[PDB]
């Protein structure tokens, strides 16, 4: 068995060895919880970055920074890939987790997931539950928890509190913008479950995703991190048997795309903030089916679209 | 002295240690030899793939895959570069040991051919031979060879069969795309050296090559892996002194370039040839002549034949 | 506190591990000094300009070598980022000690300076100092350090001469295009703060530039390598406040950009004092402000004037 706990956990340790190097704090609370602050009220790092999406994908995946251009401008670009993406990606990476605790709330990424079975669903669909006692959470928050939310992850879990570790970073920092592009795999592989694809037909993927610009506040940056994906992530995916359904992978399929996100958010506050769930999605995929050895081609890139998001100015 | 033998079996050793991770099996024979199965009853991996080609390589390459675009479509890349491409390339690469024990067959590749010397004149050529206790083999092939296969390459190596390693994937599979693609520098030092240049005058090179879906077959996947080098392969090469005849390395020059491989294979009949093997060369190289200080490039790339052999479909 | 020369000498401790390999040769001087040739009376490698390149940045920046495309001719290219530019670049990379001992010429770079402290208004700048008793120079050299010039770099540094280890490679050598072009972010870093603007408002850099073929001398490869980085240079960086100033960071807003600077350099005589210090420069930049959340672009690519200075002969 893979254990994404287990895996994540070294992971988690590495980090803890090159605090100083990698811009990040953690603290011990006093129940033996790690909290390790990787944005928060500290800068953070490209490497803390990389770190944190590879302890969300449970150790299961390639994560690197390679620098290319679109159009000319300069990027930072996540490259990556996984041979266990309904693990790596539905059982660890997706954001499936509220915690709520009194008044404590963020939405838990990462392996912790996969002891908590958060949500139930999810475990069922794919055949994974992991069997560990450490537990290894991502949280996007702009706030650390406390003893509390962390007695409450370990409970759940089923993990003592001196066992439970937690990634922190708000969305508008060099670590979230690289742990949301980081996500350009799971994006596919999310998106393809949602509209009924069964994700144990799914072999690997291979994600390509410009990393955003840091914005001005959380808010633009949750715009401009998930647009990365939307309208400039490509995804090259293996799979055992093509369904035609999968030409409804790409974003600009919902009737909702076409503008940034953040516009698309501000325009729903008019509309009890509606949004077709279907728009969170890859901008283009390649499908390499095995059953007859074809490779489907669906979406487009858009980096009209993107310059707008990134808040870009030309000369 | 730099033992392509001992190199490779720490590599395989560390195959050993992450086998689920990289979904690959091994089994250690009654004789001891330890037995890889990377592709045939197993899925394989992205990173089996990497690890498959630095032990092809004789542990002398760095070898990658970064996510990339052709016309706009994703697809993974092996990016790779030697200083030591005569020995890593010629020396251990090259599918050079034809294996025939009876009833098992296999193209061997991999640095077990620097001690059986296969073919002589290579090691001539190149200047090289190892001296190891140790070999290791690798075989694209659709079976998994048993104690007597592994008996005879031990043998044909002057090692005990206990001390002998085989990684064994198919054509067709993801092992099988990276592990070929990830000859794109390979090519155009067997190419060179087929054309009359000395393989003693070249001091590097670095290499780029998309990595081929995989296809139906192993008949149809020899032909899309072949073209990914072929139509879509480039290398930048270093050589000490420069000759004219490279302007014959790029396989446009071939009176058979043209159609996709598979096509060629299977339309003057045969099962080889004549086919031209000067076909078997990179679509495109740059040569930086260390002599008159110039950098001659020579071929081209050809996306709407690669887009035939990978079966793509276009909406 | 971040150890420049602690951090980079772990790294010559592992390049000293495998010197066939990288094609070096190192020799313990009579006073006890290390100096590792990476390139004058040896090839050197690619790895071996990537090590050399992370030392010239104390260990602080993640290097890495892609092959990729311009105008279809395939090159290889540094890809690097760091979380730390100001002490990894100024503190560091720059080749800010002119080091003239008798006769011996050499320009020092890397963690040495943090010690030596040359020049001293770097070091306040960026408020900066090194306190390690080992000291890891890296020289661009044509002849190797002999004991009398380790003696003067370590009492400059205030380090017993046991204590010293020098990396040594001249301009035209593989190690020299791959550390030269290394130094994207760090000219991007430097040119900023020469325009006035201060270095402790840099976050992070990460940047991609082509590495020169070797040109036939020393002189040829000085305009080359300097061309990579000023014709096809990219970097992006985040800044806490943005300053308009930026716009004149790019080579090409300097009187002297143009022609290769092979060209520029004959013209003005060999003599540096006759050149715009402000053409030292990255080719084109994206520049992401954290207090507005713009992200503005300038500069421009050059492949003709590339190709020129890299001496390409097309068919």
């Amino acid at each position: 068995m893979l254990s994404v706990n287990e895996i994540a956990a070294e992971i988690v340790e590495d980090m803890l060895d090159y605090e100083e190097e990698l811009r990040i704090e953690s603290k011990k609370l006093e129940n033996g919880a790690i909290v390790v602050d990787c944005g928060v009220n500290v800068p953070g790092s490209y490497d803390a970055g990389i770190m944190y999406t590879q302890v969300c994908m449970g150790g299961l995946a390639d994560v690197d920074i390679v620098v290319d251009t679109i159009n000319d401008v300069p990027f930072a670009f996540v490259t990556e890939y996984t041979d266990h993406p309904a693990i790596a990606c539905l059982g660890s990476q997706k954001a499936g987790w509220q915690i709520k605790v009194d008044k404590y709330f963020a939405m838990g990424s990462g392996p912790a997931r996969a002891l908590a079975l958060k949500p139930k669903k999810t475990y069922e669909r794919i055949e994974y539950e992991d069997d560990a006692d450490v537990a290894v959470i991502a949280l996007e928050a702009n706030q650390l928890p406390d003893e509390k939310v962390m007695e409450f992850i370990a409970k759940e879990c089923d993990v003592d509190p001196e066992n439970v570790y937690a990634l922190v970073a708000p969305t508008a920092s060099i670590v979230g913008s690289v742990q949301i592009s980081g996500r350009i795999v799971q994006t596919a592989i999310f998106k393809m479950n949602e509209i009924g694809y069964d994700p144990k037909l799914i072999v690997s993927g291979a994600g390509r995703c410009p990393i955003s610009p840091i914005l001005e506040n959380d808010l633009k940056a949750m715009g401009s991190t998930n647009d990365s994906m939307m309208y400039y992530g490509s995804v090259f995916l293996t799979v055992k048997k093509y369904d035609e359904i999968l030409k409804n992978v790409p974003s600009c399929t919902s009737r909702d795309y076409g503008k940034p996100f953040y516009e698309i958010f501000k325009a729903a506050n008019y509309d009890f903030y509606k949004i077709d769930p279907n728009l969170f999605a890859p901008a283009q995929i390649a499908v390499n089916d095995l059953e007859t050895g074809k490779t489907y081609v669906h979406g487009k890139l858009n980096a009209e679209v993107l310059f707008q998001s990134y808040q870009i100015v030309l000369e």
